[PDB]
C-alpha cells in the first residue's frame, strides 16, 4: 500500500516540463502532496535574480493547478559551477519541515548542443543522490511525447520486470492504469527468460500472482537467447562496434574491463532488439534503471548513458524505475 | 513581539561549536523551534560518508538535548569546491516542509591555517544569502568564550545602537537578559553622536524609549568626534599603513576608490578606540553587521573582513546583528 510522494527536478533556461507534470499528475490522481523544484542558474546572491525566481515559481503554481497536481512549486538559484552541490543537497534538505518525498521525477536528460552540459553532467549524480537518501527514483524518458488529460489512450502498457525490485515498475504502471487518460489500455507483465530459467513456471507464477493482487494484466515471457534476436543483435552490434571505431596482473585486468565493456555493448543491444520484436508500438513501457558507476570519470557517465540509449532506442516512450536498499 | 526562530549553520571536520549551542539556547530559554545544520565535507552520492554523517547527527542531537535547546539536527555531506553551492542552496530550501525559520546564527570565521579557507571564503556568501531569504543573520565573535547554563554573569552588556535597524541589535540583548545566565548584567545602550547630531536630544529619546517599552537599561550617549579619540586613531592608523606597506573620469574614479578605502580604515580604527575606552571590561557587546560588498571578489571578502576584525579589535565578545529590507 505504499505510494510514490513526487520530488520533480527540472532545469530553467518547456516540452519537458509540462510532459514532466502531466506524468506526475497521472502517478499522483489528484493525491498526495508533490514538491516541484526549479533549478534557474544564475546568481543567489542577487535580488533581481531572486524576484526572477519568483515569477517562475508563480508560473509554475498556476501550471500545476491546470494539471489538477496537488502541491507546491519552488524556484532554487545557482551558479554555474555549484548545480552539483546545489542539486544534491536539495535532496538531503527537502522536507526539514516535515514532508518527507519518497520518489524523485526527473528526465531524461538531452545531450545535443552546449546548453545542456550541466544537466547531463549531473545526471549520474541525481541517480545516486536519490537512492542516498531513501527515495526512488523515476526517469522519464521520450521525444514522442505524452498525453494531456483531454486524451484517452487504449494501447499496450508493457512492464518489464527483469530484476528484483519487490514489484516497483508494476506498481508503476499499476498506478497509471488507474488514470483515466490510460485506463483504456491493456497491461502486459513480460518476463525475460534465461537460457537456464523455466519458461513455464514463470508464465504460471506471474499469472497467480496478478490473480492474487486482482490486477488485469496479460502475462507473457520471452527468451533472451532466442536465436533470431541473438543472430540479428550480434550483426548490428559489430556495424556499430565499426562506427564509433572512427604484469599479468594488471595486463589481465585491463582485457576483462574491455571485455565486460564489449560484452555490455552486446546485451544492451540484444535488449533493444526484443523490445522492438515484442513492444514497437506499446504506447508505454516501464523498465528498471540499472545501477549506475561507482567512478566520477566522464567516461563512466558517458558509457552508462550510452548503454541505456542504445538499448531503447527507436521506442516511444519509455519509464525507468529504480528503487532503495 | 517578533522573536528570532534559528539556523544554525556550522562547518564538521569544537569549541565555536558548543558555544553556538549555548548562545542559540540562551536566545531561545526552552522556546521555539531550532534547526542546527552541519555541514561535512565529503562524497555526498558515497553511503560510507551518509552514516558518518548520521553519526554527527546523534551526536549533535545528544547536545542540543544537554544545553537543553529545542529542535532538531541535520548533517549534510558536500564535495570541497561545492560548499559555496550547497551552503546557499540549503537557505533557500530550508522549510520547504513548513517550519520556516527567520534568522541564521553563524561563529565569526576562522582563517589561520588552510583548513578553515572554505568557511572564511564562505562568509559574505553565507550574509548575503540570509538577507536575500528573508532572514535576519546573527555572528558571534570571541577568541573569549562563551558561558554555559552553570555560569551567573553580572557585569556590562552594551547595545550600541549605530544604524537604523528597527531595534534589532536591542531585542537582542534584551532577550539574553531575560536567561538567568545575563539576567543579573546591567543593560546599556550607547548611541554615537556624529558632529552635527544633538546628544541632549538623542539621550532623552532613548531614555523615553526603553522607558515605554519598560526596559531596565541605562542610556549613555558617547561622541564619535572626542578629539583624544580622533588624536589617538589617526596616529594608530598611521602605524598600521606602515606595516602592511611590507583619462580624467577613470583617473578620478581611482583616486575616489582609494580615498574611500583609506577613509573607512580611518573610521574602523576610530569605532575601535571608542568601544576600547567605554567597552573594554563589557561581558557583551552588540553591534550592526555593515552591508557586505556586491562585488565577489577575494580582495573584496580580504577588506570587509579586516575592517570588521580592525573594528572589534581587543573585545570580549561580539555579536553582529543585521536585519532583513
Amino acid at each position: 500500500n505504499w505510494r510514490p510522494q513526487l520530488l520533480l527536478l527540472l532545469s530553467m533556461q518547456d516540452v519537458r516540463y509540462l510532459n514532466l507534470l502531466n506524468l506526475a499528475s497521472q502517478l499522483k490522481a489528484g493525491k498526495g502532496l508533490t514538491v516541484v523544484t526549479a533549478f534557474l542558474q544564475g546568481d543567489p546572491t542577487s535580488p533581481d535574480d531572486k524576484k526572477k525566481g519568483e515569477q517562475v515559481k508563480a508560473r509554475m503554481d498556476f501550471d500545476m493547478n491546470q494539471v489538477r497536481l496537488r502541491g507546491f512549486a519552488k524556484t532554487l538559484v545557482h551558479s554555474e559551477d555549484q548545480v552539483r552541490g546545489s542539486m544534491s543537497t536539495l535532496v538531503q534538505s527537502v522536507g526539514l519541515g516535515g514532508l518527507k518525498p519518497n520518489t524523485m521525477l526527473i528526465s531524461w536528460p538531452v545531450h545535443e548542443r552546449e546548453e545542456d552540459m550541466t544537466e547531463y553532467n549531473t545526471f549520474i549524480e541525481k541517480v545516486h543522490a536519490a537512492s542516498i537518501n531513501d527515495m526512488a527514483i523515476v526517469v522519464a524518458k521520450g521525444i514522442i511525447d505524452f498525453p494531456s488529460a483531454v486524451f484517452r489512450m487504449s494501447g499496450m502498457i508493457d512492464v518489464y520486470w527483469i530484476v528484483h525490485d519487490g514489484g516497483l515498475c508494476l506498481l508503476m504502471g499499476y498506478l497509471l492504469k488507474q488514470h483515466k487518460v490510460w485506463r483504456g489500455c491493456k497491461l502486459r507483465v513480460i518476463g525475460i527468460a534465461q537460457e537456464s530459467d523455466n519458461n513455464v513456471k514463470m508464465q504460471e507464477d506471474l499469472q497467480k500472482y496478478v490473480y492474487q493482487l486482482r490486477i488485469d494484466a496479460k502475462i507473457m515471457i520471452v527468451e533472451l537467447a532466442d536465436p533470431e534476436i541473438s543472430k540479428n543483435a550480434f550483426e548490428r552490434t559489430l556495424l556499430m562496434e565499426e562506427r564509433t571505431m572512427m604484469t599479468k596482473t594488471k595486463k589481465e585486468r585491463m582485457k576483462a574491463l574491455d571485455r565486460s565493456k564489449v560484452s555490455k555493448m552486446h546485451t544492451a543491444v540484444r535488449l533493444n532488439e526484443l523490445l522492438l520484436q515484442h513492444s514497437a508500438n506499446s504506447q508505454l513501457i516501464l523498465l528498471n534503471l540499472p545501477k549506475p558507476p561507482v567512478h566520477k570519470d566522464q567516461q563512466a557517465l558517458d558509457d552508462y548513458v550510452h548503454y541505456l540509449e542504445v538499448m531503447t532506442d527507436k521506442l516511444n516512450r519509455v519509464i525507468f524505475v529504480r528503487g532503495t536498499g
